[PDB]
C-alpha cells in the first residue's frame, strides 16, 4: 500500500501510521509514510511524497492541498538517546511537530517544506518553492521559485519569484500583500478549487 | 490504472479520458489523467504528472518528450458559472488550450509547464525550468533552472541558466541561439533519442 | 515491476537489468532502470528515478542515499554508430561511467546529477540542487537550490544556497567547509540516519 507505517529505528521504537481524515483525497499514486495526521477535505496529488520517519509529527490542516511532486519530510528530533533534538522541533499552539502545514495552505507543484518547519494558514508556497528551518507566518504568498531557508516570513508578506530569503534582515523587508498585488487572491481560488477536486476524486474511489 | 479520467466538478459535467496515439509510450509510473492528448512517438517517462481537471485541453505535441518528474497542469479555465476565463486560455492555430506543447519539444526531468502557457516546436526546456503564463517560441532553449514568467519569448531566443524572466523587456533583449551556441543542437539530439527509446521501451510492454 | 531492464536502441544491442547490493533497500515507488549498480546500506527513497538508458553505466557507491524525487539519467555515451562519445563519459580510478556518486553522499530530495557528471564520497548534494557536466570533490555541500554546470568543484568547498555556478573561475573560488560552517556535519548525520533508516525499510519488506 502506499500508505504505510514508518520503519523500527534507534530513535523510533513504535511504528505509527497516518491518521486520515475521511473526507481527504489521497491519490494511489501518492506515498504517505509514518507519523502523519492530514485534516478534513485535503487533497494530495500524484508523485507527492509525505514521510515522517524520522521522529515527531508531520501535519497538514484542514482543507491544504499537497499537489504533484511535492515532498515533506523532517530532521532528526530524537536522537539515538531518546533526547530530542528542540532546534529541530516547532511549536505551534502548545505542540511540537516536525513540520506544521496550516489550514486553506496551497503547496503547489515541486514545491518541498522540510522540517523543521511551520507554515500558517491561508498561505501559498508556489510552484518549485522551498522552505526549510523556517517559520512562515498566515497569509503569506511565495512566488514560484522563491525559497525562505533559516528566517521567520512575517504575515500577509510576499516573496518575489526566483528570490532565495537567507536572513532575518532580508525577511523582515519583504514587500506586503496588496490587494492590487498580482497573487493577493491566488490561494483563495487554489484552495476553493482543490477542496471541490477532492470531493470529486472520491467519487471515483 | 495510471490513464485515468478526471472527476466531476461544478465546472466539469463530463469526464474526459486520455487520447493517446497508438505510438506513443506512457511509462507505468506516470501518471495522465484527464483531458489530454498525446501525439505520436512521445515518450512520457516515470514519475511525469499530466492532470487536466480544471477544463480545457492539455496537448501535447508529436515527437516531444516529457522527461522523469515533469509536471503539467494548469488554472481554471471555465467558472463554477460555465463562463471561459478567456486569461487562462491560451489559443494557437485557431484552438484554445490549457497548456499547447508544440512538436519536437523535451520537456527535461523536473521541469514544469503550466497552463496558460504554450511552448512551440523544436524548443528544450531543460531541466528544473518552469514555464508559467507565457508563450514560449519555437526553436527556444530554456537553460537548465531557467524560468519564463507572464512573458512571451521570441522565437530562436535562449534563457540563461538559472535566469527568471518575469518582465517582457527582459525578455525582448534574451540572446539568441547561433549554430556556435552550447546548446544550438542539444533540442534535435534528445528528440533523436527519445523517439528511439519511446519504440524501444514499447516493444517490451 | 519497478526495477527492469532498459529496452533494445540502436546504441544498446544488448540490455542490462540493476545490480543492487541485498543491503540495499529500494522503496516500491521508486524507478531504477538499467545498467545501474547500486551498492551496500543504500536507501532509494518514493519517486526517485534512477534511469540508464543511454548507454554506460550509473554507479551509486556505499552507504549513499537517493532520496525522494531525485533523478539520475545521462547524455548518450554511445552513438548509433557504436562510436563512445568521450566527451559524455566521466573517469573515475581507471573506468568510465555516465554519472558516478561515490560512498557516503546524501543526494537529497528533488535533487537531480545528470550525466556526464561524478560526485565524491562524503558529498551532500542538498535539496533540489543540481549537477550537469561536473566533477563535483570530495567532502563538498551544496546547499539547497544550489547548481554546478560544466565546472570542477574542488574538495571541501560549498556552494551558497541558490547559487547557479557555470564558470571554472567562480567555482576556483568557492568558500571552504570548516568546522564553524552550518552545514559542516550535515552530510555525516543524513548518512548515518538513512543507513539506519536502510535497514529498518528492509526489515518491513
Ligand atoms: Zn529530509
Ligand atoms: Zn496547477
Ligand atoms: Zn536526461
Amino acid at each position: 500500500s502506499n500508505i504505510r507505517e514508518n520503519p523500527v529505528t534507534p530513535a523510533n521504537p513504535e511504528p505509527s501510521a497516518p491518521v486520515i481524515d475521511p473526507t481527504a483525497y489521497i491519490d494511489p499514486q501518492a506515498s504517505v509514510i509514518g507519523e502523519v495526521t492530514i485534516g478534513a477535505n485535503v487533497m494530495v496529488s500524484p508523485m507527492a511524497s509525505i514521510r515522517s520517519d524520522e521522529g515527531m509529527p508531520i501535519f497538514v490542516g484542514d482543507r491544504s492541498n499537497v499537489q504533484d511532486g511535492v515532498v515533506l519530510h523532517a530532521l532528526e528530533t530524537i536522537n539515538e538517546e531518546g533526547e530530542p533534538i528542540e532546534d529541530n522541533i516547532v511549536e505551534v499552539d502548545g505542540k511540537e511537530y516536525a513540520v506544521y502545514i496550516g489550514n486553506n495552505v496551497s503547496l503547489a507543484h515541486q514545491s518541498q517544506v522540510h522540517g523543521p518547519a511551520a507554515v500558517g494558514d491561508d498561505t501559498f508556497i508556489g510552484m518549485q518553492a522551498f522552505v526549510f528551518k523556517s517559520k512562515v507566518g498566515n497569509n503569506c504568498v511565495l512566488e514560484p521559485r522563491s525559497a525562505a531557508i533559516g528566517v521567520t516570513i512575517p504575515d500577509g508578506r510576499y516573496i518575489p519569484a526566483g528570490m532565495v530569503v537567507t536572513s532575518q534582515a532580508e525577511a523582515d523587508k519583504l514587500p506586503e500583500v496588496t490587494d492590487d498585488y498580482a497573487y493577493s487572491h491566488t490561494n483563495e481560488a487554489v484552495v476553493y478549487v482543490n477542496v471541490h477536486l477532492a470531493e470529486g476524486y472520491k467519487e471515483t474511489s
